[PDB]
């Protein structure tokens, strides 16, 4: 449950980091 709700969240935040690190907000 919380283990692969934060799991989940941090492969969220990699995709965010990739999308960030690419567009680093426009």
């Amino acid at each position: 449950m919380a283990q692969d709700i934060i799991s989940t969240i941090g492969d969220l935040v990699k995709w965010i980091i990739d999308t960030v690190n690419k567009f680093t907000k426009k």
